[PDB]
C-alpha cells in the first residue's frame, strides 16, 4: 500500500503489519501487535496512516456491531464483498453481479442518481459450532 | 408498538412520537423533538426504551456512516432492506429475493451454519438535484 507522502519506517512498518495478517482489525489491535513485535509506533500515527490508506482505497474498512472501524488489506483490488466470521475474524472474498444488478434496478426505478451499496454478511464457521 | 414494561406515559409518548415521524433519526434528535413537543422525557429514557423496542423487533435500526445510530418505524412486519438518502434522511423499504438467494448459496458453499446479512444502501434522490 504505497502512501502519497514520503515513505518512512513507521509507514513501512504499518504497511508490513497490514500485509502480514489477513483478518479484520482496528487501530488499537494493530498498534498492540506492532508495539509487541518491536515497532514502537504511535496510535495517532497509525490512525492517520490508515485514514490515508482508506482514502486511497488500498485497504478495506468495516464497521463492527459496536461501531468501531476495522481494516483489512485485501488481496483483490476490484469490487468485491467480504463474508466475515466474528468468532474467527477470517474474511472470504465473495462477489456477485446479481446484487449489483438489483441495486442498479431499484435505483433506476426510484430515479436515484447514484448508488453506494453497503453489503455485509456475518456468519459462523462449521468448526465454530463444533467443539 | 407495545412495550414489554408496564403501561406508563413515557413509553406511550415515545412510541407515539416515533409513529408520527417516518424518518431515520438519532436518539438526540428524537429527544429534542420530544422536548419541543412538550413531552419532557429523559434522554436516558429514550435510549433505554429505544433499545427495548429494537430488541422487540417492532422498530428498524441503522448505523450512520460516521458512527451514530438512527432508527425508524416501518409498517411492514416482514423482513426488508432500506434505501436511505443521506442528504434528506428519507428512507424507503424494499425487498428483493436475489440477496436472500445469494446469501443462502454462499452459506451452503462455505458451510456456514447460520448467517445474518445486513443490506442497507444509500443514494441521493431526485429532489437533491432540483434547485
Ligand atoms: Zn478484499
Ligand atoms: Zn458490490
Ligand atoms: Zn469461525
Ligand atoms: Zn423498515
Ligand atoms: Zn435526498
Ligand atoms: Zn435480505
Amino acid at each position: 500500500p504505497p502512501v502519497k507522502g514520503r515513505a518512512t519506517r513507521q509507514r513501512a512498518a504499518v504497511s508490513a503489519a497490514l500485509q502480514e495478517v489477513e483478518e479484520f482489525r482496528s487501530a488499537q489491535e494493530l498498534h498492540d501487535m506492532l508495539k509487541h513485535k518491536g515497532d514502537a509506533v504511535g496510535l495517532t500515527t497509525v490512525y492517520r496512516t490508515l485514514q490515508s490508506l482508506a482514502d486511497a482505497g488500498e485497504v478495506d474498512v468495516l464497521r463492527t456491531a459496536e461501531g468501531e472501524s476495522v481494516y483489512r488489506r485485501c488481496s483483490t483490488g476490484d469490487h468485491h464483498h467480504h463474508l466475515v466470521c466474528r468468532a474467527c475474524g477470517k474474511a472470504v472474498e465473495v462477489e456477485g453481479p446479481a446484487v449489483e444488478k438489483w441495486a442498479e434496478a431499484i435505483a433506476a426505478e426510484h430515479g436515484y442518481v447514484n448508488v453506494a451499496h453497503t453489503v455485509e454478511i456475518f456468519g459462523t464457521c462449521a468448526d465454530c459450532a463444533g467443539a
